[PDB]
């Protein structure tokens, strides 16, 4: 499992409010969190499968 | 039915506008909520389709 | 844990090649399957999300 | 609910494999059919949220 | 056509902005609105395919 | 509206099968047919607000 | 071409912040513009594929 | 405008029928023509806004 | 690889909330950013895959 | 980067045509390829922008 998928969501600094998808490590599944639009770091999905599949 | 088709739908505490689907169990059918993007419980479906058959 | 996220995904009879997404209850993730366009059993999602959200 | 509702599904004869929704009176639920891309019928809808709002 | 396709369009009490369709019997043709995310009234389309197929 | 409106809808040579809409000038709306990719004419849209805004 | 295509793009009175496409009769294509949600006038395009097959 | 953007449309050796733009020397517009899933050359453009806004 | 592909990624001014692509030089890939809805640079893609495929 | 990003494309045993990206390693960059629908292997995404920033 990549390192990254350790990583806590992370936002931005951008205005959009955007569902992307990140591996919570902790609870062990992909959840939504909101996504400004710019600077994304790694554990974050345009897709939940791509999510689920990628930090599953 | 799962209980969680009961459960009122839930925003959360995300300041998203997303558009969401959940089970109306006093209407009997599946309606649209706004979703904030984050801490979802499971009366939330991104698909309509998803709602009416996990919750009919 | 509904349980008809046990049952084996279910093409049907139609013509259609869509993606779908189904529990895998013993890989103990949601995954994609082609679904035939109707007469869908209820371990069949439109949205992984939703998937994972029901049966995770 | 308006009559159109109460229709079976129809196909037409075209050769796309389109997923759509009808109303299902006896299942009384909308529900997923291939639409074929050509001459259809009133029971037929491209979001499953408007067949539950106008058929439900 | 049903009598709700008479009916104004209804944005409502929630926090969106997003497009739905309205048949409009004056013009009479489906026109665009802001629906705000919850308590649709029935002449709400998603597609306007399925309003226009509707109400037209 | 353009006379381009009137012409009947060309699916084209192409071995695609891709919903698309054109103005009925009979019907006095917008029908779908199956567009096969390549030529296009101009009674042929992607949209079918655009359809109904340009030709109805 | 249409003599709409050379009106200027009318964003409109409502509140939503949807992209559309518009024909710039002067740089000779299609553009993007904010519309907002009603009252849409006739140089709007849902889809860029549809301004340019009107337009161009 | 680049030079691929002179380049005719290549459609692959794959088994897909998916609708792409390709700038159109010629005629001076991007229009549809049928990828095949993979291998594409660089004038194919999954979005006519791209198309346009790159090769027009 | 075309030169435009080297401007930096501009919001312009309008409101919408808009993701799209960029070629960003300097870390070598697309990325995403911001689009406001009106008055776009040609460093700018609705599809990540254009992107890629245009400045990669 | 993670090893499944070196991996070549599945198709696998299913007979869908969905497109889909992997990371060509050789090339630098994501790429389509064609999906059959089931038992997908990691260097398989549904999203280019997933793509990108997975195995870039």
């Amino acid at each position: 499992r990549p390192d990254f998928c350790l990583e806590p969501p992370y936002t931005g600094p951008c205005k959009a409010r955007i569902i992307r998808y990140f591996y919570n490590a902790k609870a062990g599944l992909c959840q939504t969190f909101v996504y400004g639009g710019c600077r994304a770091k790694r554990n974050n999905f345009k897709s939940a499968e791509d999510c689920m599949r990628t930090c599953g």
